[PDB]
RNA sequence: CUCGGGGGGGCCGGGCCACCCCUCCCACGGCGCGACCGCUGGGGCGGACUGUCCAGUGCGCCCCGGGCGGGUCGCGCCGUC
């Protein structure tokens, strides 16, 4: 009788993010800098 | 002027270049200033993350400021047989 598709009416949303983006050059080089002076500092607790 | 023959100066108008002042535009090059794009320390807020010391790194919006680069345009000045 009435085969036809009503699509669903879109509707605007908040924008919201749902998972997380890419680290930055920067912030995955400053990461191995804190991993390094990390390591350092705690052989010279040990010490 | 020289022995009718021979050698010369010419005839008055216009505009142009050298002389002296300014003066319009264009082109090229240089110096100085401004507007817009436009390469790239701070401050505020929001957030996401990182480090086996509380410290640190991007991202978003906005407010600055520096180094000082170029591109477009607009000027002022200087140079050009």
């Amino acid at each position: 009788e009435n085969p036809v598709y009503e699509k669903k009416p879109k509707r605007e949303v908040k924008k919201k993010r749902w998972n997380r983006p890419k680290m930055s050059l920067a912030q995955k080089k400053d990461r191995v800098a804190q991993k390094k002076a990390s390591f350092l500092r705690a052989q010279e607790r040990a010490a």
